């Protein structure tokens, strides 16, 4: 059982309002022979266009929610909408396009599913709250048949070109018309009561309903990743490597033991309070401090109240020493803390729109995160950048140009003139912070932390 059986049944009383007098009883099977498509009985990697809920959560970076409205059935235009925020106007003959025959809007189809996709996955998964026009709308601009390699690379074919008669992954397919082999998933199965609109609304407050095909397909995959994200999480489920992920990772960890290192320096807190992760470990081994452990989860739905966390009868005393909150995401952090808060807002190929104004991060697992919000961090300000380091100043076995810089907390730069180890160091975590920053990391700390009491550490 790892892919879903054409002979399972699907429930069509969703689709009877656009497609009246439709079977009660329906297999998958019948479904995709009366959107026009033929299986012609084929072993060929491609069993079934739609998928199960545990292959549509492996592949959340291909979800694309999808709709289609009538604007007036063949005879009627259809408007054409996409999670991307896109509406097209096909005419049978928050993006508004006006309407156009269906030989055109194919090819602008494959050219955003292609610019949207490429960085993220080897396929689509249209992420449907099936009425009946979206289903019946598929066959003018998908075409099926055996799973393919691209005509330019070693990739999936995910499109397919009338012109030349080749197939192209979504990084060669410039001038392709078809979309080939897309998988779907209709939301509606899953066994829900009432409309798209009061089941997305229960969850989120985000995303509005401004009557067009796109904010259906926007509040349908929004939905979908409430459904296998938020209220269920699943963090045995591995993603491939698309971008920084180990980069990303490590750059992590190095910022995490320099922080904490620096502060213990500092400050001398007698006791470290670390909340989060069950499976923590001391990121500063040799400091001498009291270090205690709390264990939470990373949360996926609202951040967590600090009243619950610390509350409600450990050392008690929280306000004794320093909080350490590493990717623990609560509503206000206390006065003492050392923070680490994943900004939900950033743009990149990991992290993907969620519910409620939250974020789908994706590196090696899947992290549905509360929405990154301001005034958390009313008790801390922002961490600055610095370096510190008491290694001996020694080269050991890659062209130099001095260092200058305040920012460089060392034995050297304290006696006038940085070392060729340090500046290589300080160069590689400045390359390494700078990579948690643009990955969407945001670095919070108590007021009082000042590195001009790191320089008497060197005595
Ligand atoms: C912030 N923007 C512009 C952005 C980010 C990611 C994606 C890809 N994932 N998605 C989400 N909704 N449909 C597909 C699309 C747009
Ligand atoms: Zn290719
Ligand atoms: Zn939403
Ligand atoms: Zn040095």
């Amino acid at each position: 059982p790892t892919h879903l059986s054409v002979d399972t049944k699907f429930k069509t009383e969703g689709l009877c309002v656009d497609i009246p007098g439709i079977p009660k009883d329906m297999t998958y099977r019948r479904l995709i022979s009366m959107m026009g498509f033929k299986m012609n009985y084929q072993v060929n990697g491609y069993p079934n266009m739609f998928i199960t809920r545990e292959e549509a959560i492996r592949h959340v970076r291909a979800w694309i929610g999808f709709d289609v409205e009538g604007c007036h059935g063949t005879n009627l235009p259809l408007q054409l909408g996409f999670s991307t925020g896109v509406n097209l106007v096909a005419v049978p003959t928050p993006l508004m396009y006006k309407g156009l025959p269906w030989n055109v809007v194919r090819i602008k189809i494959v050219q955003m599913l292609s610019d949207t996709l490429k960085n993220l996955s080897d396929r689509v998964v249209f992420v449907l709250w099936a009425h009946g026009f979206e289903l019946t709308s598929m066959k003018y601009f998908v075409k099926i048949g055996p799973e393919r390699t691209c005509c330019l690379c070693d990739r999936r074919a995910t499109c397919f070109s009338t012109a030349s008669d080749t197939y192209a992954c979504w990084h060669h397919s410039i001038g392709f018309d078809y979309v080939y082999n897309p998988f779907m998933i209709d939301v509606q199965q899953w066994g829900f009561t009432g409309n798209l609109q009061s089941n997305h609304d229960l969850y989120c407050q985000v995303h509005g309903n401004a009557h067009v095909a796109s904010c259906d397909a926007i509040m349908t995959r929004c939905l979908a990743v409430h459904e296998c994200f938020v209220k269920r999480v699943d963090w045995t489920i591995e993603y491939p490597i698309i971008g920084d992920e180990l980069k990303i990772n490590a750059a992590c960890r190095k910022v995490q033991h320099m922080v904490v290192k620096a502060a213990l320096l500092a400050d001398k807190f007698p006791v470290l309070h670390d909340i989060g992760n069950p499976k923590a470990i001391k990121c500063v081994p040799q400091a001498d401090v009291e270090w205690k452990f709390y264990d939470a989860q990373p949360c996926s739905d609202k951040a967590y109240k600090i009243e619950e966390l610390f509350y409600s009868y450990h050392s008690d005393k929280f306000t004794d020493g320093v909080c350490l909150f590493w990717n623990c995401n609560v509503d206000r952090y206390p006065a003492n803390s050392i923070v680490c808060r994943f900004d939900t807002r950033v743009l990149s190929n990991l992290n993907l729109p969620g519910c409620d104004g939250g974020s789908l991060y994706v590196n090696k697992h899947a992290f549905h995160t509360p929405a990154f919000d301001k005034s958390a961090f009313v008790n801390l300000k922002q961490l600055p950048f610095f370096y510190y380091s008491d290694s001996p100043c020694e080269s050991h076995g890659i062209d130099y140009v001095p260092l200058k810089s305040a920012t460089c907390i060392t034995r050297c730069n304290l006696g006038g003139a940085v070392c060729r180890h340090h500046a290589n160091e300080y160069r590689l975590y400045l390359d390494a912070y700078n990579m948690m920053i643009s990955a969407g990391f945001s670095l919070w700390v108590y007021k009082q932390f000042d590195t001009y009491n790191l320089w008497n550490t060197f005595t």
